[PDB]
């Protein structure tokens, strides 16, 4: 997260860290057994870390649970990043409490102009590399599809939306991938891609979760 602020310990209780010996992507807890992340975050041997604030210090609210399976959307295209969504099943159920909680899936898509909360442990520098200890947060509005396509001509599919600030300075970044964009209490986006981070006229591009709710619910029910 570039240009954000310290969320506060366990204030984003659906935020998880995906760990393969080190933090490499975010995710969002959607029930006690399932995490939503980005397809481009797929790796074997993922350990899901819940209840994290400082990812480098054991603070006493962590749950470390191996992924038992991952289901990458079958239509994911790793060139265009269309359908950049994956579901991770936990080997055992997370224990839900005030610090580890699921986020609701949308019942409708969000509208341009709505403020959303984007969070993660990704890079905080637009011109360099710097990874934080504690979870970082950014408030950012959904941008119009027209301004999104104007920034990224030919590159935006119906399964993507832009959010952030055309002026630059405030954005998600590498290592935030797969984590949440929550708008009006609902998981509306997944950190997916962008041209650089926090650059002028290149807002963040996010997987449009509202297009996938039926797929998510049927997949987690059957698997
Ligand atoms: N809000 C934000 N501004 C924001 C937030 C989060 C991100 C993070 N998400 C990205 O990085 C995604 C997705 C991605 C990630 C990794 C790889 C490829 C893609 N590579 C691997 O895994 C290695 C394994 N293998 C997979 C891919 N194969 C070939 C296919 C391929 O070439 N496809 C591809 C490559 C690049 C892009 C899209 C598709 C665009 C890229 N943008 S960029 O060029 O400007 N670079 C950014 C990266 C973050 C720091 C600032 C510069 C992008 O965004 N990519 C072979 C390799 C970024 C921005
Ligand atoms: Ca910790």
């Amino acid at each position: 997260i570039v240009g954000g602020y310290t969320c506060g310990a366990n204030t984003v209780p659906y935020q998880v860290s995906l760990n393969s010996g080190y933090h490499f992507c975010g995710g969002s807890l959607i029930n006690s057994q399932w995490v939503v992340s980005a397809a481009h975050c797929y790796k074997s041997g993922i350990q899901v870390r819940l209840g994290e604030d400082n990812i480098n210090v054991v603070e006493g609210n962590e749950q470390f649970i191996s992924a038992s399976k991952s289901i990458v959307h079958p239509s994911y295209n790793s060139n265009t990043l269309n359908n950049d969504i994956m579901l991770i099943k936990l080997k055992s159920a997370a224990s839900l409490n005030s610090r580890v909680a699921s986020i609701s899936l949308p019942t409708s898509c969000a509208s341009a102009g709505t403020q959303c909360l984007i969070s993660g442990w990704g890079n905080t520098k637009s011109s360099g590399t710097s990874y934080p200890d504690v979870l970082k947060c950014l408030k950012a509005p959904i941008l119009s599809d027209s301004s999104c396509k104007s920034a990224y001509p030919g590159q935006i599919t119906s399964n993507m939306f832009c959010a952030g600030y055309l002026e630059g300075g405030k954005d998600s970044c590498q290592g935030d991938s797969g984590g949440p964009v929550v708008c009006s209490g609902k998981l509306q986006g997944i950190v997916s891609w962008g041209s650089g981070c926090a650059q002028k006229n290149k807002p963040g591009v996010y997987t449009k979760v509202c297009n996938y709710v039926s797929w998510i619910k049927q997949t987690i029910a059957s698997n």
